[PDB]
């Protein structure tokens, strides 16, 4: 017997990367589903008995320790931000990806503007160099695929003052991804907000865009020193680490817990 | 000389609870401001040199460890949720406090609906009792005062199955607030979504509303066992712990770092 599209979709929801199970072996849907339901219940029971930590929360904590231990100040800034920040970042009417809230506010699509404000303010009080980072939710309307979510989690680390060179930026990226055990390469790209970026790639998957300033946009933000920064998506890091086929396995979700279907 | 309203506001921004400084001692604004700027720069330099952790992030991590160690599964669910969830929770046209996003979605004003979904789903896979919790951003339009933010951080812990009694709920609340070192009392209140609540009070400040189910609303969420739950605002816990006069000191903000003005 042949499996319908609905049946294959249900098996794919229940399948995890570690399984070696052929969905098209000729065994009936009922037995494949029962086998995978049993495996997934066992997997969830093991998490509940022994770990209980959410992958996105746990990775945020691990990243936070890494940066705090390297001298970066942990930031938690607003997720709801002025729409004016979008304009001031050169996102001239990504502008179509912005979730608007009421009349003058939006959900932040990136962490950079709030971090630029912090760099400027902290430079009046703290010794050179200024090193800060933030992890938290960001939002973009996307044509949904296997690497994009509408609600995702960004890390951005940045530095202003001395030591803001391409080689230091690459060294921090390298130490960071070595800490996570993720192989990568650096390629040149370009984007509208920052211009040239160093994109951090795992295969064809973009883990990060990174920037060596100064750039002309700095004047609009009161930034007047050299700086470096990089933004990473946590769900993409999780996709690599766990070999997920689709990024939704990694997302904030009611449908998966640590990559395991919650429809059991 | 007398201080203007603008001058007093600036001094109040720079003043911290540990200071014993009279703003109305007759000393000129220039010297009071210079003294408090020096204290606040020193305080921020000490954080940067020795701790580097954000109060809201650090308290989320501490709470997460407390609940994970007590057998609760850590949840991270969507912040952008269907507007339909608002209706299904009996928030009939708090309904005025909802931030709408596009046409069918909103920013969650509480964690309860996503947690109700998780309790129902996990009960099909996990042993009794089901114990889960979430910490994260929630949003309400408020008439701004010293205890309300539009963007705040909720903890909700809940349990379904055995052990879902008033005395167990009170015992968890007690162990939790004892862990944080916060004195409290429990008073009866009532709200529209859940009916009678046990409100957890520190003086006149509401730290939490808590509920012993079942309640008639359960049927609309597929909940069909006894349950207990409580929601706490992290910024209110921080306000108590640090003796902040205004909750904005505790909030996600570009204007304060760990209660210290960033306008230095
Ligand atoms: N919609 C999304 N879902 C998940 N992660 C994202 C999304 N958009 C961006 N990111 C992550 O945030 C990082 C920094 O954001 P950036 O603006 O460079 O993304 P981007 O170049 O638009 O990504 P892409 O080209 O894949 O759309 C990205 O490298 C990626 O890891
Ligand atoms: N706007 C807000 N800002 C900060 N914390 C809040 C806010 N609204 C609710 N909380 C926190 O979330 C907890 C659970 O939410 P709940 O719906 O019980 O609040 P509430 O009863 O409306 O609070 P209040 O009566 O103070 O407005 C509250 O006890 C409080 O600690
Ligand atoms: N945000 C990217 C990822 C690369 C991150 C680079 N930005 C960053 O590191 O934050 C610090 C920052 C410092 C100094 C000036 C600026 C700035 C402004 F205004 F744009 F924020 N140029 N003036 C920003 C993405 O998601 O497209
Ligand atoms: N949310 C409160 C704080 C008190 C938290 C009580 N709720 C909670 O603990 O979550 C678990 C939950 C379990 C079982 C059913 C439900 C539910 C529904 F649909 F409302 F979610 N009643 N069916 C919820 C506030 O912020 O007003
Ligand atoms: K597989
Ligand atoms: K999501
Ligand atoms: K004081
Ligand atoms: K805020
Ligand atoms: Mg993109
Ligand atoms: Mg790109
Ligand atoms: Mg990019
Ligand atoms: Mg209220
Ligand atoms: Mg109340
Ligand atoms: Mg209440």
């Amino acid at each position: 017997p042949a499996l319908t599209k609905s049946q294959t979709d249900r098996l794919e929801v229940l399948l995890n990367p570690k399984d070696e199970i052929s969905l098209n072996s000729g065994k009936p849907f009922r037995e494949l589903e029962s086998e995978l339901l049993s495996r997934r219940k066992k997997d969830l029971q093991q998490i509940y008995a022994e770990e209980r930590e959410n992958y996105l929360g746990k990775l945020e904590r691990e990243i936070t320790r890494f940066f705090v231990d390297r001298g970066f100040l942990e930031i938690k800034s607003p997720i709801l931000i002025p729409l004016e920040y979008i304009e001031r970042m050169g996102i001239d009417n990504l502008s179509k990806q912005i979730f608007r809230v009421d009349k003058n506010f939006c959900l932040r699509p990136m962490l950079a503007p709030n971090l630029a404000n912090y760099l400027r303010k902290l430079d009046r009080a703290l010794p050179d160099p200024i090193k800060i980072f933030e992890i938290g939710p960001c939002y973009r309307k996307e044509s949904d695929g296997k690497e994009h979510l509408e609600e995702f989690t960004m890390l951005n680390f940045c530095q202003m003052g001395s030591g803001c060179t391409r080689e230091n930026l690459e060294s921090i990226i390298t130490d960071f991804l070595n800490h996570l055990g993720i192989d990568f390469k650096i390629v040149g790209d370009s984007c509208m907000v920052f211009g040239d970026t160093l994109d951090v790639m795992h295969g064809d998957l973009e883990l990060s865009s990174a920037v060596v300033g100064p750039i002309p946009l700095d004047r609009e933000w009161g930034i007047d020193k050299p700086w470096i920064g990089a933004g990473f998506g946590l769900e993409r890091l999780l996709k690599v680490k766990h070999d997920f086929k689709n990024i939704k396995r990694a997302a904030r979700s009611g449908s998966y817990y640590n990559g395991i279907s919650t429809n059991l």
